[PDB]
């Protein structure tokens, strides 16, 4: 995949920010480092349940907690770094990674970007199964409903409502699992 | 002395990031590391440099059914495996069963007792 | 004004690497963001991993103009804060 957005600037760019706070970041995105390659983490891959000689011995005070650490897992890290990319494809690529949404105004000679929030929605066709039963299975797959998940049937289809990582591992992927050939 | 004679199993499914490589390819170093955590990549191109965008796997299983019946397939589930933690959810789907848990869970869970149910039954 | 976060300033720059002036309509630092800096410290660090959501619609005010015309930079600022206008006369002002 490629984002491409032939409305703004091609001239390259050059940045960085951040470092991994983790050991398992930082030894990912450092092995992909030796060949040419550039991680992005969609999620807080540090606030997983990990082990380790130093995590519970010392050495800072070792974030990473054996028990894991869930209510810090749907962070985002910022830790990024470009080097002569296309300012034309970089930015919408950050703009995926933070899912927010911008538009561009003029005020003369300057064209000035107006970052706003990208809104959570989504729309999925039911190919073989009634949009009543389908909400009644994913309503036990991803029961605990957390209130940051919404999903809407209306007899064609369903709309569900989470963050973008929610939106792939949860109803993408469970309601492409079961629109399939009933048998009888 | 991390070691407990008591146990310590609030932190039994703990991952350890131990790791070593000698000259291995990154071709089939990196899918077994994506393995281990149970992650999911994939690739996007800014320009002449590629970039992995590591995710999140999607925990979710398909168990077809070879001769028992997916109602009470469930039943048999729910009291070996009782204590049903949330860590596991069981679909039925009269034609298979659909379980929802970590890989260890997938392994030594549905897929080795529900291997071991599916088989003639006498009369 | 300058940017509070490390997220808010690092886009923003970059940005004006190319010739633009970026313009947040909400609080993007009070997302969740987990950095080296942000837990460990260098300020208190005000990005919380945990989010801050309580303080997400705020408003940052931060801006930059250049030989911008008041003409047409008047009604953008009075539309990032969603304010309303009216001239009245006082004599010769």
């Amino acid at each position: 995949t490629v984002y491409r957005d032939p409305s703004l600037t091609s001239a390259p760019i050059t940045a960085n920010v951040g470092k991994y706070v983790g050991p398992l970041s930082t030894f990912l995105a450092s092995i992909a480092k030796s060949a040419g390659y550039e991680v992005v983490f969609n999620f807080n891959i540090d606030a997983l349940a990990l082990i380790n000689g130093e995590i519970v011995f010392g050495n800072t005070t070792s974030y990473a907690t054996p028990l894991g650490r869930p209510q810090e897992l749907p962070a985002k890290p910022v830790v990024h770094n470009f080097s002569n990319a296309p300012f034309n494809e970089a930015w919408p690529l950050l703009m995926d990674v933070y899912e927010l949404d911008y538009q561009l105004v003029k005020v003369g000679s300057a064209n000035v970007i107006r970052i706003g929030q990208r809104p959570k929605q989504l729309a999925l066709p039911l190919k073989f199964i009634s949009a009543e039963s389908a909400l009644t299975a994913i309503e036990k797959f991803f029961g605990e409903r957390p209130t940051g998940k919404f999903g809407l049937p209306n007899s064609i289809k369903v709309i569900p409502d989470s963050s973008n990582k929610r939106l792939i591992i949860g109803s993408n992927s469970e309601d492409g699992i079961r629109i399939r050939s009933f048998v009888e």
